[PDB]
């Protein structure tokens, strides 16, 4: 959820199969992407692809796609223990992010298990886990990561967006937040 | 920097791709830098053009984050939080994102308990033992001076020495003068 | 990249600010990147001038390198000894300075363990394992597709049938065109 | 003795007591250097410095310096058992590296005493682990350093310079390995 | 023990020091060992006198801890909690301590949630996780004897095969020997 | 608060003044005592010490003491930010469990200070951590422990003693927890 | 090759198709075993297996054998790169020692091969690696393992045993020893 | 014990089960312990006997081992030897293997570097760095007191003023009593 490189941009060096190198700053940036991001990239141009970097003790590695939104559910994958980024990878390779996001919804196990390394079992989990995981409600849910309980921080926002309906996103938080310092 | 050490990226400037409420993506050399801030910080910036934050980055066996804030002393009060036992970055970030850097210094300093416990995540015994850790530590040219020096390891009484012979001997020291001079001495030369 | 999987930084370009017999620094973006290097790929690169080399990033918990070569398929090698137990970084890099890419590949092929024991820290019982672990492995369309299911998880079978099947239906087709459409059948639709 | 980082270059854009604050491409690097390396910087100008870039499980860090000399001094102290970054940079914001560099060739272990968290034992094991190591030869020891014996090493540079005079230090070494892959 | 490996202490017999409400000391040759165990397994213990219990071995890098139960059985349900992302050790003692084995065992077979979240620090959620991966696993000759090939690596199909296949030539057949049989048939010999 | 060894008895091998050797079914074990623990000790005896086991990457160790509430003691210093085995050790030789206990009780900042390696602002957050720290009430501790809150382990308690008063510690506790099974 | 439990002896408490509980001064070990090692256990018997310990950060386990050979050999499989504890003791519950000793000598790659978990090239590198692995020579070897090189272990030996043709293995080795320590 | 801690296994006594080169088996309570041996220990143990050896317990992440030795002295010895940056276990083995305690002794108290590089695996550099760490550290009542105080933490003027005071009024004492006694005072009381 939190990394640092969150996209590379500049001219793509590479396209291969399972990665592509884009160009920044004189850094070639090796970012692993699904044979259908991959399609849309050219040699010789400039791209850009939002990233989920992966820092483990013997590698640094960063994952790519079109949007935040697809990168964001590759994040979610890997929450389900036994869900690694190569097998994340596959998953979103076999099913586009929209299918994969339905499958998931739908619970459709067959769909799931068509990718190599989910079994019927880890398709389910997955399932199970995810199901549900795929204004007002954004701000409710900062003060809840932020670690308020979602009572105090429903009731907070509800006063600040009743006092202003003019109210932004990041304002109604502002003023949530200086209440909840009492 | 404060008392959470020394690290690489002090800061990271360029266009701004995304505000959340959480973070903000600063692009730099075409590297999208994905830094956590508070609601505040995050206030101040504006998609499509440029911004610099001040940064604390953080490495994990598993992880490597920045946090991001509008000038190096409240970075610096970030990593003084750090410095206190069972305060992880999370929470400080909670913490300054209920109590702005100057709000949660008073309240450090007035060992303000009711307040500090307004954060989730602290409870009141873990106010105090903040408050215990961090009521002195929030906040010349001498002074400045002999704490390099005792940062280098130096202790108090010497570094003094060294620093006021050197300001007496030389009245239009500087601090970085002052310092690389009483370092001379102490080298005993 | 080879058998030594994924990394980041798979070039660095730019100016030559120094080159030593064992590594060259190029800075890109104010930023100067040493990367390591076999006197063979060092002595075409002038100090001045830009430069290009394509990398293999190797992380430790308490290391972070760059080596450098002059194409992938170089440092595509690199890696594949790598795979080797008992072959770190090093001895990788010390056997590339002393039979160039071809020449180790070809010692490799024609399991020539003398060759291979004339470097340094390569003995005769590792010179054999070596040659065992790799005589298959140094070196079209269809391959290359089937060999990309293969590493997305998919079996041999399966991959050369999607495969096939995709390539007689579509003449015109490309790599990855290919392989979009039999990943599509693959997904059962 | 090998890392990534070798150097940065860019706008000061803070000089502090311990350290400087390098910006490169918008990126703001912390590298921790002596008040003697500090006080050649300025502000608002750009600068180069020569760093040893250092990775534990916990953290990374830049250590700068004027030169890659000084820089290759500050790595060799860190080879000595006992002696940190910290304490490695405390010696030489103490003695500057050609003051540092008598001192344990000399042997002064008065002198090295004067640096806080250096005790008797410790300027000792320093002294005589670091006293020796403060066109041949250079080949030679990128051959040794491959890891070909001094011997066979010097015998390939000796026969390698003896038919080409005009021999630079890297085709000695590519000649020398040329016959020594045999 | 259950789908939580192999441990060294799988019992500690001998004289009871002490009995408090979360643990035993059950002296064995003169070590006197700190066994955690349920308040209903506690209560059949009296200080004075001998007892065995068998145990669970932890390991983790910070610390050694032996979990212990009346029987097998129960020290094998407790290993199969344990191979629940995100149930540890003091978890699934408090499990057990809030429902006895059989009770657990029920509670997760008949899918009981409810029960399950009268548990501290069990969500409705982590409930149902709990149910999905232990429903089928709470609970003859042939069937024994298939799982141990299986456990050694053969599969279900052919590990079916060679242990019917035994005991059909010799009726007579023990697990062990049916094994054995089995195990040497499938050596291929 | 959980380990394995809990106490070593047999024959006093060797008596030390920082640790002791006692030998349990052949095997010589090294635990390490305070000088007012080891005075009681006699070799050629039998004797019989309650541990703290402590397990780290690269050791395995026992502290051993003269009855469980000063190992449990030992543990508590533990327990403190700051405070490693070797300190707590410290600690209890320069002030018995005892004195140490009302130190921390009365939070007698100067008697603290007199331990080697325990300086002011270290004995402030000693005493400030564990000033506190020094039938009904250890089963609802139980239910605490194991996971229950107060409020709730109160209740089944109370319920549980008011339906049975020759209730002891530990069926009032498998009461309650039969009830809080619901 | 070196650990620390190297048997266990005591009365069978429980055989398994895979493990056996051995107790030893009241305290049960889990010894992991061949069907064929297990075999000749009865509960309720004293037993005695020679026994390999392996450490990990996250375990503590005994694999059993009849004999200190077999046990070796099962180190000895744990020695190539690939194979660890549980294939090895498949390995053994496929061909007994003396069958998977000659397999690895014969280079039966086919025999190798019907160990689930064995690869025809999994079989190789372990016939490559292992097939020359299953008074004069123990001594020799004595002194290399001591970090002696062949040719001056030999000599020492060899003038030892010229010198005393009543030697043992430990004295011959106690003299070249003494002899080396020149 | 010495330079090299604290551990748990002191000594292993029992029935001598196999006498090896370079190790010996002894059963204690029915566990037969492996503890790694020189040459010169093994020779004075006979299978069939019971024996005591005096032992070091080494705790790695992915080993656990007993070195043993006839006494305390030699035993702390090696520990002695582990306290210098490159000397291992197996080398510090070595080094007793090929001189005697009291040999490698005096070769470091003499700082013999001749006679040290007999070892495999002690370079002359390797030796001298030993012979400088080593050199005072080989080899009364008020000494042994100073010592356990110092290492407790008191600084040595302290401790042996609290030592010699001690003594002074109290001839008869011990240095357990001593010791206790300058602890007292210096608890300030």
């Amino acid at each position: 959820s939190e990394f640092m490189i969150a996209s590379v941009r500049g001219e793509v060096l590479e396209v291969a199969l399972d990665h592509v190198v884009i160009e920044a700053a004189g850094v070639g940036y090796r970012v692993n992407a699904t044979p259908a991001t991959l399609a849309t990239l050219r040699q010789g141009t400039e791209a850009r692809l939002i990233t989920a970097m992966i820092v483990r003790e013997d590698s640094m590695t960063l994952y790519g796609f079109p949007d935040g939104e697809t990168r964001d559910l590759f994040l979610t994958l890997l929450s389900v223990s036994g869900v690694g980024p190569r097998l994340a990878m596959a998953a979103l390779a076999v099913h586009d992010a929209p299918a994969l996001r339905q499958v998931l919804a739908d619970g459709n196990v067959a769909a799931l298990t068509r990718v190599p390394g989910i079994g019927k079992r880890g398709a389910e989990r997955m399932v199970l886990e995810l199901r549900d995981k795929v204004v007002r409600s954004p701000v409710v849910e900062a003060l809840v990561g932020l670690g308020f309980a979602a009572k105090q921080a429903e009731e907070a926002t509800d006063t600040v967006l009743a006092a202003n309906h003019d109210a932004t996103t990041s304002s109604a938080l502002r003023s949530a937040l200086s209440l909840l310092g009492k």
